[PDB]
């Protein structure tokens, strides 16, 4: 697995300028996640607790980007209004 948890700082965000990337708005719902491409997303406002079938867990809240491998299948669940940017290949 290649899932990393990091919160880009104003310095790193400059090059990671998510402002140019689309935006997603979501309420504290619950969604099933199935990967299909080396994608990258950045949190801008929200709380999500990810639990993979393999037995892993990715907690990303406010300004946090994580990587995922093609095929990754895990359940997503927002705790508070979620706003994140995208970066898919």
């Amino acid at each position: 697995m290649e899932v990393k948890i990091e919160k880009p700082t104003p310095e790193k965000l400059k090059e990671l300028s998510v402002e140019k990337w689309p935006i997603w708005e979501k309420e504290v719902s619950e969604f099933d996640w199935y990967y299909d491409t080396n994608e990258t997303c950045y949190i801008l406002e929200g709380k999500v607790e990810v639990t993979t079938e393999d037995g892993k867990k990715y907690v990303i809240e406010k300004g946090d980007l994580v990587t995922f491998p093609k095929g990754l299948r895990c359940r997503w669940k927002v705790l508070e209004p979620v706003r994140k940017h995208y970066n898919l290949f």
